[PDB]
């Protein structure tokens, strides 16, 4: 388990986000599963400090996901700080210290909300470097392709090798420096006082990269995804095209699985072992069993059994539950319906609010009109209209082109189709030409 | 407004295009909306010179889009020059001067047709540099990863830092040099005469890049698209994957919109504000209202209302007009049909040549056979066959599995479905086994 | 024709593949059409040596595709070597020499099975370099962004410019060095003996790149595909997005064809001239005629005629045979069925195990239930159920919503649909409100 000593972490999410050009606040923008605020707060919760406070601008819209949805899921209390007037980064940290007690002793960690790739390891290295030299200020730094340097390689100040914006302060030195505006000046005053100033270098520049516009958001969204796709490949996932395959956080994929280009695994998608995920597939919070094929499928909040063939051209809606060895073929839509083990729903069908038994069959061009219940080993005919509610017994049959409105007994044929009538030489009388010649 | 002084621009599109390996001429190849000829002529029309002439090889196929479709849209007359025999670039410019009067005074700008990324700003900088030093010849140059240089950094000649192929001549010097073969020799003779030769450097190398093969066409097609996608992101468009998102010229996207990977916005596509464009979506000349969702849709020449849900698995055909809050669900095809405000067409449907009123409903597995008119607040049943023409009154109903051939009165049920008949113990007699046990 | 002198090639595919994290052996992993073993053995068969032997670890699963499927297709006998205990690369080559006669005279070529991009040209250059200097050992080398060097630029030894792992030995020197463990030591002993050691440099580093994990497999899968897509573009294929377009080996594309992003041409796909391949299209072993449009199609083992419109939203299954000018529209599924010349199957249809004549028409929302035969110039109505077997004569008709069970005579109407019945003011009595007001 990874954890620091006595530390307090301040999150700075008080920026207006004018460069984003959005009505929805900058820090609440989602990438690869979670929002930018969620990415920062999760990394700090991994190490778990003594205090965690977030500074906010327009707070009321941001105070809903924070504390309510974030702190309750993580399992620890997070405080909220309010900035009165946007003056600078130094004033924002001062507003974060107001929630902290006046007689606090532990270290202060300064972090930004618009840094989604910042993980626990980078934050743990900052605190470890801070304790080693016993410095008043420890700053994370990285190299690019704005840290000022003298002549004999020493740290001085920052002039928008580069400054990341992530800091580690001693509260005894931070309170004294802010009393005498930007946060970059705090380091300059501490240097003038003769305090130890240290710079910890991060080799991976993408971790401490900030987001100002939607270009930089997509630059890091493609970056964060690249690490996840590669991590599954090393674990045992055959990804054909990593550039088009999108995998969010918490998404788990099984051993020896093939994922084809254009696939988006979103939310909390679970994939079993030896699965063939086809091209152009979108899944969100969908559980997939072992050996199941998911080709060309648009799924959301669904469950697929072991060795089940889903697709192509399948649309799944919240509440879909396909069993083992069950088949969902082409042009099939399922909404809030439970499908049994070995049941095949192949051609041009819609199953809405229904329960189907084991090893049954649904006829082509059949729809469930809106609870309907179908038994086991039931072969329903093609173009079968289901007017809810209908209870079908086990082992029953249905004719081709049958409108079912009432209950069907176990082992009984349901028919309403009109018998075929042929009129010879009708084309020769009705049609003057075209398909009439020759007959 | 941007405009030069007294200038005449010559476009060189007389190349055979053997490297392209195409029956269709090189310069007529389209990328990101417009053709290569259209990209060049639009950039020159932005600044608008006194004269514009295009030199052509096989003219008759190229003279149709030029003058007829190009000059009429821009609003200014363009002349056509014909090359008798492909001798070189110097002879091609001489053929361009033949359309110009013998007593012309203004400057001559030389440009190539196979340079699609060449914009107005690069051409405006060339003329401004040409007027400043009062040079006889001004040439655009760029750096690569074939300009000849002496020893004290001076311009001499060109030996297939690099030559772009875009020139600015003084007509008094151009007419005199061509009288005494390639266009690169003209600069060499002017240098020997003692005339001022100037080179204007372009920092962006992609702007003056030429196309010889279909590889270079795709290299610049991915380049031109990269700038457009990024421009929308800075404006206020959340693009998930810029590499798979294709946006043509004239295509406008609204504020705070989400576009998912695999989306192609082609032609003159318009997107409103706060729209959710789903994965694998193709739209060409389709107008989309504010807050509308377009997921997994193949659209061409259509209109989508405000807050309307289109998709997934929807195919739109020229003449489709969906109103506000209207829903086009899964596996739906619409051809030349007007759909009212709040009308839902959800499952496995085809609406061809029909007019539907406000807040109506279309049953699942129903098709419009080929003008049909549906009223407002009309709930048509599932598997409803529409034999054109049918006029349905406001507030009417239709049964499940009904073939409608005649007009339906306002507030009237249309039924032709056969009633359900159940035969008990049919499976036990007809089938020897399988679903018979147990019943 | 390219061919070496007297040479024997040993393939080393005895690695366990623990880094792959797969139940299926490393060398049997497929990329861009063929497996890694198939890619190596095809390149050696192009030049065709006197002897070819493959060393294996767990042989019984790998001995099935090898010799049986590989040697029979190429047309020459390949031997199988078995490794008793994984000791090293030097022991693996010694196990390869056991299949060779004790009095063999020709050269020995050492190659790895996990090198898919290794072509015939790289192997031909190795043997040509080996014969020129008459060296005992000739090794292929490349530059990266582990060959040991002295001071005056000479070859010594290898310390996991770089070592590729591909060798060329003289059998008189190879047998003597292995008698006195890794294969890298063999070069070191030969250098100590005073034998000539030569290094042939390969400018293209991707050719001799090895695969250990699924990341490197995808790194070379995207690399190999990039060369193929570019090769078609130079030949005469307009590819919009090369990054998303996947083209396997043996796949041939015609002249002046347009391929849209998200297309996967797999197996032995054939494309005619002037074809428009739409976005999100997957084809495997599918033949496409000249001028045919394949948009948004999931095809496998099918045939498309000249100038035939397939798509969008079409799913093709093994046995599909569409003729010339035939149309397969939106939401159509075809399984093991022959479709005639000029036959249109447009909306929401399934054609399973059927034969349709020339210039016929299939109604919307119609399915073929399971051999069915349809004649020429036959216009079947919408929602037509086909209960196999049904023989339809030439020029026959079918009503809208007709269940066909028996044979239809040439030029005869088939009807089973119930006539429309209208009940006026039904909504006013049955429904208390909603669509009732106003009527």
């Amino acid at each position: 388990m990874t954890f620091p000593g006595d530390t307090a972490v301040l999150v700075l999410a008080a920026g207006p986000g004018t460069r984003m050009r959005s009505d929805t606040p900058k820090v609440l923008h989602t990438l690869a599963g979670r929002s930018m605020l969620s990415h920062v707060l999760h990394a700090i919760a991994k190490l778990a400090p003594q205090r965690l406070i977030v500074v906010l601008g327009h707070d009321h819209q941001r105070i809903a996901p924070l504390v309510g949805e974030l702190a309750d899921t993580l399992g620890r209390t997070i405080d909220v700080a309010l900035q009165d007037r946007p003056l600078g980064t130094g004033h924002a940290v001062l507003c974060g210290l107001s929630a902290l007690p006046d007689d606090y002793a532990g270290n202060v960690v300064v972090t930004s909300g618009d840094t989604p790739l910042l993980d626990a390891d980078t934050l743990a290295d900052l605190i470890a470097t801070h304790r080693a030299v016993s410095a008043a200020v420890t700053v994370l730094t990285t190299t690019l392709d704005r840290i000022l340097r003298t002549q004999d390689h020493e740290v001085m100040a920052i002039v928008q090798e580069v400054n990341a914006g992530v800091y580690a302060f001693d509260i005894a030195a931070l309170r004294s420096a802010l009393s005498r505006l930007y946060l970059t000046d705090v380091i300059a005053i501490l240097r003038s006082d003769g305090q130890t100033v240290h710079a910890s270098h991060v080799d991976d520049s993408a971790l401490v990269a900030g987001v100002n516009n939607r270009v930089q958001l997509a630059e890091l969204a493609s970056e964060l995804n690249r690490r996840v796709v590669a991590a599954h490949q090393l674990a045992g996932v055959t990804v054909v095209d990593p550039a088009t395959t999108w995998i969010d956080v918490d998404v788990t994929i099984g051993r020896d699985t093939v994922i084809h280009p254009g696939t988006q695994l979103l939310g909390r998608t679970q994939i079993g072992g030896r699965c063939v995920v086809g091209p152009d597939t979108t899944l969100t919070d969908v559980a997939v069993g072992d050996g199941a094929s998911v080709v060309r499928t648009h799924g959301s909040s669904s469950s697929i059994g072991d060795g089940a063939a889903v697709g192509p051209f399948t649309y799944l809606r919240p509440g879909t539950a396909l069993g083992a060895d069950g088949k969902l073929g082409a042009f099939v839509e399922v909404k809030n319906s439970t499908i049994g083990t070995g049941t095949k729903v192949p051609h041009l069908t819609y199953v809405g609010d229904a329960d189907i038994g084991e090893y049954s069959n649904i006829g082509a061009s059949s729809v469930f009109v809106n609870r309907t219940t179908v038994g086991s080993h039931v072969r329903t005919g093609s173009d079968t209209m289901f007017v809810a509610p209908v209870t079908i017994g086990d082992g029953a049959y249905t004719g081709a082109g049958t409108v079912v409105r009432e209950d069907v007994p176990p082992g009984a044929l349901a028919v309403s189709a009109g018998p075929q009538r042929n009129i010879e030489n009708w084309v020769q009388r009705k049609r003057p030409g075209s398909p009439a010649a020759q007959a």
